[PDB]
């Protein structure tokens, strides 16, 4: 890679990972086209199974192939099935092989938690925008181990203030009772980050659709939620409780971040920021340790007003990491992603997917209640009415809910919550359903341990 | 062949009718060939090449490129092919003038002069909208299309009040431009009502707007004619009148019959002069005499002493219709086998300037669906038997004329078309959702002689 701070080996491993997962999804349609052409031939059911097993790595539903002759092979359902099975194998390998090398207990996960405490933060809770183009922001954009971070995605970065406050009490409680992540009377803070995005190449149409592609607006709402969380904590607990804040954006064309370096008490400005492109150039010609020393100087000078020193160290580390992602896009994507808009393979709805860390793989819509999250799901369906329905393909929806395995009943409740979402989806797009253009897979994840999600129902039935 | 038949004209018109009808009827056979090929590797390539050869255009690629999922969407291709065929048909009408009767054509200039000599400064014709009469002007009466206002209506029930308004507009143009002639000149506006009947099966193949009763269709057509005249005479001072002509046509043979009127439009409903008796009466005569005998026959069939120019003009229509009688004997055995409805698409809105062939278009006049949905429902039921019976969609072409001098009239017309489309999609949601009904939106600038313009479609990509 060109920049002396860039992790060339990591760019290689990351690039192979992205390429392999995308290829698995992209070979579905060529395989299914080939199958469609065989549906009148002699041993089609047998032939199809062996073809699918050999080129997709999993079989197809026997009763679909069996019943093709009545009307025709139901490719819409087969497409959904294959997307679902590919999601499922992808997901499995994530938990089993740790492609990002960031699982709990991994060297880089423990290391980042240690560095974080060294900067005076005992938990990094980041809300990116739920835009599928930001799904790699943690693992690729900031090169952080995914298990060292609380990732809480929302459309336009509008996280839930009340639930954040509660995550803070939980965190405080484990500090008091288990000294995890650290002792309770250590001088560390909860750090809440909001991460907006924008398009340098098409600043006006390809930005954050939840804020009308107005960069200034997405940054303002993002900061406004940060400030509310901070105020909520101070007003809700005795003895000067507080949190730290960080506002950031990322360019969906180049993956370069920009940061509004705050001053000690959270003071940040919306019109001033440090851009990673600018940092990258100021250091491109230096030895690593001198480049690193310049990043700190730049972050320090860029502070809205006198900043907290740990904040400088952490923020400097994020720029150092993003530099690798900047070279990544330059070295693998001509300096600008050809898929500037939405190109996602399936819609994910419910709780953020622990295991999705790839750009443009999943259009995510958060929803804890259906009658509360329909809007974002609607934006996602209309996106896919273009990506998929226009090609004759259905809209593959993957429902997710985490649960605490160590709580009796929790798994069954989450499974029953998956089903009310499915029931709600079926009511809401009744036409798309009827026609075979919308399908749902239900999944649940024991968040109490590092284990694969598990499928617990589907709109595909035999 | 009759001594008065224009042989070569009969060939040219036949060559035209068979050409356009071939274009439309080649569609199904092509789509049948494509359907057989949709599992082959090079399907898209082979289909495009078949369509170019056969229909002369290629197909929407999205529909071919995705046939492997749903299967090949024939209903939508068929509609799209009918629309594309209509566009090529229509564009070539204005480009090539197959009838040799556009504005400024020698034929049109000749006939405009002849109408003036007969004492008439405008010829306004309402045939029943029935698809079996769309060729009445160009084939049946051999008139240049542009020398004539054609105003079709179900059962020939034209708008009395709007016709008076057309008379007013005509006089005004005589006053201000002396076009077609000075206002003081002793000419009259001529309104014609053309009803039809079936000589082979009079009980069921007649004018369905009037229950296939010949008398009712004849008498309602006259009722409108009288009412128009009475309306002019009552609404303006001084002279203020119009001339009238009630005619029918047999849809089995294309013979006309004229109720020759007295000078003041005195028309008898029970007595007519049938072109078949004219035909037989003059068949053994050399042309010069045959023309004389047609004259004396029209003179003698008048209800009371006729106007001299009316006698001349009606004699010319008989002389002209005798060729069309020979036409149907030559190329249709003396009786069309498509005795009934065999139209290739529904047309709604204003009459189609460019449509002049028998059983090509089921036309439903309407300003809005809210009115004349009855007339549209009739067509839709018919195309359930013609197209939905065999799995094909019902193709609708909406047309509105607008004055391409009024600023924004084109815009107004386009929005009028979409207003109709919404109303149609609401009237037949079952067919529309099952993809068994599609609409093409066309507007035509009626201030000059250019082709209509396609402005939207239910087929969407
Ligand atoms: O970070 C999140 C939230 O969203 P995402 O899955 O996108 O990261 C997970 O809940 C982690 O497992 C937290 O760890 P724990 O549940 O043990 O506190
Ligand atoms: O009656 C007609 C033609 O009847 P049809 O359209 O049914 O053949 C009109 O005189 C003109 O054509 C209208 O406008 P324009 O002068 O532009 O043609
Ligand atoms: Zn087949
Ligand atoms: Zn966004
Ligand atoms: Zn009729």
């Amino acid at each position: 890679s060109m920049h002396p701070l860039t992790d060339a080996s990591a760019n290689d491993a990351l690039h192979a990972y992205d390429t392999a997962v995308k290829l698995a999804f992209d070979r579905i349609v060529p395989v299914l086209k080939r199958l469609s052409a065989l549906q009148h031939e002699d041993d089609f059911v047998g032939r199809a199974q062996a073809i699918a097993l050999e080129e997709l790595g999993f079989p197809l539903p026997e009763p679909i192939l069996d019943t093709a002759w009545v009307s025709q092979l139901d490719m819409r359902t087969l497409y959904a099935w294959c997307v679902f099975e590919t999601y499922e194998q992808t997901s499995e390998a994530f938990f089993r092989d740790d492609p990002l090398q960031g699982q709990p207990g991994s060297p880089s996960a423990e290391a980042f938690d240690r560095f974080l405490l060294d900067c005076g933060f005992h938990l990094l809770d980041i809300t990116p925008c739920a835009d599928g183009r930001l799904a790699h922001a943690i693992g690729f954009g900031l090169r952080l181990p995914f298990s060292s971070v609380r990732r809480r995605p929302h459309a336009g970065a509008l996280f839930d203030v009340e639930n954040t406050v509660n995550r803070w009490v939980k965190t405080e409680h484990r500090r008091y009772r288990e000294a995890q992540p650290n002792p309770a009377h250590a001088d560390t803070r909860y750090l809440k980050v909001a991460l907006y995005h924008f398009s340098s190449l098409d600043p006006q149409h390809e930005g954050c659709a939840a804020h009308g592609s107005d960069d200034a607006l997405a940054a303002s709402c993002g900061l406004s939620r940060l400030k509310d969380f901070q105020q909520a904590v101070e007003n809700s607990f005795c003895c000067g409780a507080s949190v730290d804040l960080l506002l950031m954006g990322i360019d969906t064309d180049t993956d370069a971040i920009r940061v509004h370096v705050p001053g000690m008490d959270g003071s940040t400005r919306l019109d001033r920021w440090l851009d990673a492109r600018d940092v990258y150039d100021a250091t491109l010609g230096l030895p690593p340790d001198q480049a690193r020393q310049r990043v700190s100087a730049l972050v320090q000078e860029a502070a809205a007003s006198v900043p907290d020193p740990g904040m400088v160290t952490l923020v400097a580390r994020l720029f150092e990491h993003n530099i690798s992602q900047i070279d990544y896009v330059r070295q693998f994507h001509g300096g600008a992603y050809d898929d500037a808009g939405h190109a996602e393979r399936f819609i994910g709805v419910g709780i953020g997917f622990k295991e999705i860390h790839l750009r443009n793989l999943t259009y995510f819509a958060y929803m804890d209640t259906v009658e509360e999250g329909a809007a974002d799901l609607d934006v996602g369906v209309k996106i896919f009415k273009g990506l998929n329905v226009s090609r004759g393909l259905p809209v593959p929806v993957v429902v997710r809910f985490d649960y605490h395995g160590q709580v009796p009943g929790a798994r069954d409740r989450a499974v029953r919550h998956c089903q009310r979402v499915q029931t709600a989806i079926e009511s809401r797009y009744p036409e798309l359903f009827q026609q075979g253009l919308l399908h749902a897979l239900l999944t649940v994840r024991d968040q109490d341990r590092h284990t694969p999600a598990e499928a617990v129902g589907s709109t595909i039935v035999f």
